[PDB]
């Protein structure tokens, strides 16, 4: 019955189109839901709110997603505060509503703020996926098959959670994680359908913990390097060394730096080399070693093709004593 009735609405998993929060008989009680403001604790303080509250004809307060607004207030941005985690379990589709105050194309999703957004439905939106800050985390396979393209800014993260995804085009200036840091080992390859562009200071991480050597990332598309870093883990020994592996279904061009972490390998001689990357075809120096790789008494060097010159579409680590 306060003049300014403020309600905190906690929805960590948005699993319906909209939610009925409050209702009352205004004539009998004089309690009007128009006099209510809904506080969103997951929202970065002072940011555009991804929710919208509507007042029905009968003094009922409904809570909806700004994404779905049809009254000119729609937008595609989720600005989540640090340590906040929102799971969206409703389908985000293109919004045909009329041009709006936020000049939103009705198609593109923008992830902002330091928190985590989890896409748990098979969304159909066809605009870009702008990951400007924080973490966009996959909660289902094929969460955004129609996206025009995925853009990862420096300091932001795309976490596949070990689940296959279609990205179509992936412009990575930040971190692409195969799965959560310190998550259990993944036996199945993660298949990312689309073309990769790896910008300088960007990272593709296959070694998400020190005990997970032997995971496989498949870029089902081309791979164009512009100075960014591929991180792999390996138990460095002979040609049988356990290692993470990158598989590129198309053409590898430009330059990608390769950072290898030895996890307990004691070093050994490689007869032909430890295969770490496969491609349909690779340009000269498409991959270049980042820094020195040593295990025990052996130094390892990245090579295109095996010691004897075979499979020049694949990339190997070869050792020698020093």
């Amino acid at each position: 019955f306060g003049n300014n009735v403020k309600v905190e609405a906690i929805i960590n998993n948005w699993a319906q189109k909209d939610y009925k929060l409050l209702s009352a008989d205004k004539g009998i009680t004089g309690f009007s839901v128009s006099n209510i403001s809904i506080i969103n604790p997951l929202l970065t303080t002072g940011a555009i709110d991804y929710t919208k509250s509507y007042i029905s004809d009968q003094n009922k307060l409904i809570y909806g997603l700004s994404w779905n607004d049809t009254d000119g207030d729609s937008h595609g941005e989720f600005n989540l505060k640090e340590n906040a985690e929102l799971t969206v379990s409703t389908i985000l589709a293109d919004n045909l509503s009329h041009h709006n105050i936020n000049s939103w194309d009705g198609k593109s999703l923008t992830k902002s703020g330091e928190g985590t957004l989890i896409l748990a439905e098979k969304n159909t939106y066809s605009g870009f996926t702008n990951i400007n800050a924080g973490i966009l985390k996959m909660g289902t396979v094929e969460a955004m098959t129609r996206t025009a393209g995925v853009i990862v800014n420096k300091g932001a993260t795309l976490n596949f959670s070990g689940m296959n995804q279609t990205v179509n085009t992936l412009l990575n200036s930040g971190t692409v994680l195969i799965n959560n840091i310190n998550a259990p080992f993944l036996p199945d390859p993660v298949i990312v359908t689309g073309n990769m562009t790896l910008e300088k200071n960007g990272h593709v991480i296959l070694n998400n913990s020190s005990s997970n050597v032997g995971q496989t990332y498949v870029q089902k598309g081309n791979w164009h390097g512009k100075g960014g870093i591929l991180s792999l883990g390996a138990v460095l020994g002979n040609d049988n060394s356990k290692t993470d592996r990158l598989e590129i279904a198309g053409h590898a061009s430009g330059i990608t730096y390769v950072a290898v972490t030895n996890e307990g390998g004691s070093g050994d001689k490689t007869l032909e080399g430890v295969q770490i990357i496969s491609t349909d075809s690779s340009d000269k120096n498409a991959f270049i070693q980042k820094g020195r790789i040593v295990a025990g008494s052996y130094d390892y060097r990245l090579k295109q093709g095996t010691v004897s010159g075979l499979n020049t579409n694949k990339w190997y680590l070869t050792s020698q004593m020093d």
